[PDB]
Parts: C-alpha cells; sequence; structure tokens
C-alpha cells in the first residue's frame, strides 16, 4: 500500500554522503560533487572601476554648478595618472579604474556639452556608478559551497580565479547485474520462452549518463551458488548493488532466501503505477536496489527512486530531480484513483506560447515507446479519477537521461 | 540597421552539410549518439500470443456451459504450458505468458469465484480478449528508428530488445579549439601586468565535451604570426570545426585578421544581441571556422545559442538542437533596450498558486559570470522591445544540461 513519498524519505534518511576525494583540474570535473568549499584566493574586482561610460567627477566641482572641462581620460588598462586640477572632470569607460579623488561617476547621456566643458543634469549621490574593490568576490570568501554539482556555470568561474584543480567526492560505484533462465544476451537466437535482456542496459546506460561509474556482471546463471557468487562479487567492490531484474522483489523463491541470508532487505509494496514492487537494503559494504523484471517500472522506478539516492551518496546538495510545473491537459488522461500515476506525455507550446500536454498513446507498461514518444511524465495525483481535456495537470520534464 | 541572430543562425545553417561518415558501436556506448542507417526490425513484438492478465485462460464453449472449470493447468513468464489441455477445464496464466494453444480468451482473475468443483466466472467473456497478439507493437521489416535519431535510453533498450547488438551512428564531429594573446595566463603561473586568466576555452572545452564531440583542445598560440598560422592549418586539416575561443579578431584589424583573410573566406558579423554583437563565421579549406569574442559571457551567449545548432545539424540530428521557448509573466522589472534581442538571465521559479514565472538573476551586465550559476533559464527579450513590467508576458528558455 505505501505511499513514493515514504519510501523516498526512508532510503535518503538511511543513507550517508561519501567523503573519499579526490583532486582534478577543471576540464575534467563537468557534473562532479566538489568536497570542499572554493574559496577566493583574490578580490573581483581587483581596482576601484567605473560602471558607465561618462564622466569622473570630485563632488565639490559639482555643486560649483559650472561645466567642468575634461583634463583626460581613463580606459581599460591605461589609468589616468597625470595630475587632475579642481574643476575638471575625466572622461571614463566601463571597467576603466577611477583616477584618485573620485567620489562619482556620472553617465555620459546625463551630461552635456558646452563651450567651456560639461555640464551635469541629475544630482550625484556620492560614491556613484563606482564598482567596488571585491564588490563581486572578495578574497576570503566562499565561491562556491563543497556539494556542488560543477558545470559550465562555476568552473569558468573558478578558472578566473587562477585555480588549476579542485577536490571532489570520488564517484559513485554502481554493481548492476541480472539474471533468469529466459534472458537471452543480444545476438544470439530466442528460445524457449525467452527475451532479450533490456534492462540492465537501460540502467547501465542511465548510470553512466549520471556519473557513475558501473561493474556490469552480466546476466548471472538461475542457480543460487551462482547468484551468491555474483552478490559476493558486486558487493565488494561498490557502493550501490542493483539487481535490474529477476532477483526477486517480494515472490518467495531461492533468490529471495538469498538476500535475506546476505542482508537487511525490505521488499515494498508502492502506489504508484506503474511499477509496485521494489526492494532496498543493505547488504554488508553496499547498499542494494532490486528493481521488477517489467522494463516500464524498472525504469521508472529507478529514475524515481535510485537516481535520488544516488545523487545523495555522490555528496551533492541539490534535489537531483526536475521540479514540475502545472499545466494545461490537450487530452483526456485515463486514470484510476489509489495510485500514483506517472504517466507519459509531449509538452509543447500552444500558438499563444503557453505549454500543454498531449498523452503518447496506451500508458501500459507492454511497451517501452511512450518514453522516447515522450518528453515529460504527467504526474496525476495519488486521489485523482480521469482528467479532461483543459484540466489541470502536474508535469516533470524528462531529464537528460531521455533527451 | 544591424544583423538578426536569426538571419545569422540562417546562414551558418545554409552553408553546412550533415557528417555522413559512420562507425559500428555496441549499444553501451551509443548513448547521444545519432543513428546513421534505419534501424529495421528483425522480428514481431510480441514474438507470441500472450496475456495482458494474470488470470485464466479460457475456451468460449467451456464458458458458457454456465458451469465451473477445473484448473488443469499454469503458463508462466518463461515457462509455457506446452503440454495438452483437455474440454471443460481452464487454465491459469499470468501476465506475458504465452497463451496456450487453442486459447481464446483470457479472464482477469477479479471475475471469477474460486469453486469447489473448479473456477466460476463472471461478465461474460468477448472474443479474444485480454490476448495481445504476435505483432502488434511492431511488425517485422519495419523501421523502428530513423537514421538521424539521437539514442538515448528511451531508444536503446528498445533497439536491444529486438535482438540488436551494435548499431551504427554517425562519427563525432571534431572540433579543434584554441586562444591566442599575451595577456592570456594559465589557472597554474602567475598574473603579470595586464594579463587575465583563460577562462573562455575551459567553457567552450567542458560545452563540447558535454555536446558529445571530438574536442583538440590547442591551447594558448602565442602573439605570432606563424605560430597562429600554423594553428590554423593544423586545426583546419584534423577538424570538421575550429572555434577561436578569444583572441582572434572578430573584426578590429590585426596580424590574426589578415592570417584569416587568407586562410579562409571568413565574415565578420555584428548581431543585434545582447550581451554580444560580435561574431566571425566562414569556410577554411576543410572545416568551418567560428570566433569568438573576448568578454566571457558574450562567448558563452554566442557558443550556445549560434555554435550550438551548427553543431547539431553537422552532427547528423534531425531534430532542431537546443531547448524551447515558453511564455511566463515576469516578477521583475527588466531594464530592457529596443534594438538588440537581450538574452537576460533568470530564476524560473513556482509560487504560491502554482504558477510558473521568471524573476531575474541580479545584474545583468557582462562583467561577472554569476548569473550562469544563480539562474536557470534565458529571457529571450524580443528586439524592439522597451523595459518590462512585473506583470507582464515574456519568453524564457530554460538553460540545457550545460548549465544544470
Amino acid at each position: 500500500l505505501m505511499s513514493l513519498d515514504t519510501a523516498l524519505n526512508e532510503m535518503l534518511s538511511r543513507v550517508t554522503p561519501l567523503t573519499a576525494q579526490e583532486t582534478l583540474p577543471l576540464v575534467q570535473c563537468f557534473g562532479r560533487i566538489l568536497a570542499s568549499d572554493v574559496v577566493s584566493p583574490l578580490d573581483v574586482p581587483g581596482f576601484d572601476n567605473s560602471a558607465m561610460d561618462g564622466y569622473a567627477v570630485r563632488l565639490a566641482d559639482i555643486a560649483s554648478g559650472q561645466p567642468l572641462p575634461v583634463a583626460g581620460k581613463s580606459f581599460a588598462g591605461q589609468p589616468y595618472h597625470g595630475e587632475w586640477p579642481a574643476g575638471t572632470c575625466i572622461r571614463i569607460m566601463t571597467g576603466a579604474p577611477v583616477p584618485e579623488g573620485c567620489e562619482a561617476v556620472v553617465m555620459q547621456e546625463q551630461t552635456e556639452q558646452m563651450d567651456n566643458g560639461v555640464r551635469f543634469t541629475a544630482e550625484v549621490r556620492s560614491g556613484q556608478n563606482i564598482r567596488r574593490r571585491g564588490e563581486d568576490i572578495s578574497a576570503g570568501a566562499v565561491v562556491f559551497p563543497a556539494g556542488t554539482r560543477l558545470t559550465t556555470a562555476e568552473l569558468p568561474v573558478i578558472a578566473s580565479l587562477g585555480i588549476a584543480e579542485v577536490p571532489v567526492i570520488r564517484k559513485v560505484r554502481v554493481a548492476l547485474f541480472s539474471t533468469g533462465d529466459q534472458l537471452q544476451l543480444p545476438g544470439q537466437p530466442l528460445g524457449d520462452g525467452q527475451i532479450y535482456d533490456t534492462n540492465r542496459l537501460a540502467v547501465h546506460l542511465m548510470l553512466e549518463q549520471l556519473g557513475c561509474e558501473v561493474i556490469n556482471l552480466g546476466i548471472i546463471r538461475d542457480d543460487p551458488h551462482a547468484l551468491r557468487a555474483a552478490f559476493i562479487e558486486a558487493d565488494s567492490q561498490a557502493d550501490v548493488v542493483i539487481s535490474s531484474g529477476g532477483v526477486s522483489v517480494g515472490e518467495a523463491d531461492y533468490t529471495k532466501t538469498i538476500l535475506e541470508e546476505l542482508g537487511e532487505i525490505a521488499f515494498w509494496k508502492l502506489a504508484i503505477k506503474p511499477g509496485k514492487p521494489f526492494a532496498f537494503g543493505k547488504l554488508s559494504n553496499s547498499w542494494f536496489c532490486g528493481l521488477p523484471g517489467n522494463p516500464v517500472s524498472a525504469t521508472l522506478t529507478f529514475y524515481q527512486l535510485v537516481q535520488p539516492l544516488l545523487a545523495k551518496l555522490s555528496g551533492n546538495t541539490a534535489s537531483g530531480l526536475p521540479a514540475r510545473q502545472r499545466v494545461r491537459t490537450a487530452s483526456r488522461l485515463k486514470k484510476t484513483p489509489g495510485r500514483l500515476d506517472f504517466q507519459r506525455g509531449v509538452l509543447q507550446r500552444n500558438a499563444d506560447g503557453e505549454l500543454e500536454v498531449t498523452t503518447t498513446g496506451h500508458q501500459g507498461s507492454h511497451i517501452f515507446s511512450s518514453f522516447s514518444l515522450g518528453n515529460c511524465f504527467i504526474v496525476l495525483e495519488r486521489d485523482r479519477g480521469n482528467v479532461e481535456v483543459g484540466e489541470w495537470v502536474e508535469v516533470e520534464p524528462f531529464n537528460a537521461l531521455f533527451g
């Protein structure tokens, strides 16, 4: 009966962020998690500088209601270091250093030329239009906190501070396997009542795109000795171990009694569609997640449950799943109260540019193609029933795992 | 006047031919690869007829007896009932199992009453009900995915379900990348008189790499005609695109301009955008060239809005390779000046009535890079538009994974 929301918090409350770190050049850090706060070695900007193209003025010389002749120029990398007579001003550009004694800067459009110099319109508050040493970042301060996922937004900032490498948390290692007589490897021919192993690929691909180190142990022979050996291998080299299918999620069999002999594992019945079963627990040196065999449920269950667990473990201080947005359906949606339903939709603009969702087609877990046709989940509240054109609907766009 | 972003974009894309050279890779190595030849099913999906429900495989005659029905067997998962089934008796079956030879319908267990002399049923049974059927999802010889599809977690596991191990994808686009200038220092050594740290090259390298290109970083080239030429000759002979990330002229006259003019036909555009303006583009002997401005915010925007879509098209992708825009209200006043299509940065968030709105990240000048980190979207303000007051509709474009 249990809820998604309750399963999630149970999993995450049990889990401890990793802290082993390594130090890497900036070009190697995309998607990695900072292990320590980055601290600025210098001030930004270097020197007080002008915010506008215009004139630098003393405040005395302004109140004198008399046009100020231009003594000179200050640009980005030729300051004005001549002398500066009273009753004059200095031409200056944005980013140029303010010359000594400068109290304020006035936009060019906000003076006017006169025969005997420049005249100032508006009034002139002291310190105005000056960018002060360190107003953006001061030396000693924390530019980015530990726990930050590094991206093109942050790494060029770190490089402008002159820093070549930063310490980041090591990648989460995840071991992955499947099991079952029916499963064939892709390239052989399809036996008795047999299918191609797909889940293990979906999960391997998802893990790699999430930044994990993956140890794929293949399809394990349908035999308790082979399964135990697989678990001992997986557990000894990973932080998380994932059965992508065919280990029990509930049903009593030899796969279950080997799980119970190998750690504290709980088996859950979750109030979602598609999906329902999911196994989770500690082995001796790693967490375990067991997925149901159905691809859709396996893929949904991984994305909504395993993905957030991996984010917490990686050290990320961020909610590692796209946020939702309320939107109008252009489609009748069939839906059955009782279960939190992650349907799949297609999000696109109406002719006014506002966003709405069409369904992809049938929402049954006998086909995988709704992930490809879709670009989002329609997340229909647990107790809601059907849904008609024009109603209001929660929506989670697919992250990069689907595009 | 001034040239519009759209016009420039059009000009770059109309001149460019998608790559067609190709490699054959195992499915685990295709994430983000452009499929090169259509994927054609070798098989029916589902193979074999099969059940949509847990329940019982009946026969229409045995039902309308009115009369309870002993279970003679089970059909499972990867283990079917391939052993005889006698009149008057039903069969137990789980979702996804082969229906037995002779099955005519299936009843979900919810419409049965377990009886003593065997199983009883309800609501009468429509013919073929809950049977799925060989080939009804995909037929053999059909195109499942067409060439030009970016392969992803959505497509690859389906390609595997069809028994396929390897597919041809278009080879990665190769992009050479440098910067030039005595001003420029490596994070590493210390900061001489006018000097800065070279950030743009890092930025572009990180983007290229996440776009899935093959990057060839030639580093900082010395202020010297022969060094600069050599780099172009080498970059141009190894790559499909060559990008200067700063330091090569985007229009001002210098030794770099004359070299450019000498090694291919380069145009020097001024775009009606902000931030930015100057961009360089054109053909070299065996490669395209994009020449970015020096300011970091400017080079980042320009890469993101022009170079990124050119790469998507070179790559063979048949999808226009950038987020899409949506209409949303501002909750900030936005200072904007007519004349330039302004790509401001904003923070797109939900309010207390759950409607999506945009705020500004703060100051929008090109002297700081923080807006990329603080924001999660561009506010894409129209070229002739003036300031924008709280409450007005505004076009917004979420940041793609390059920024989070």
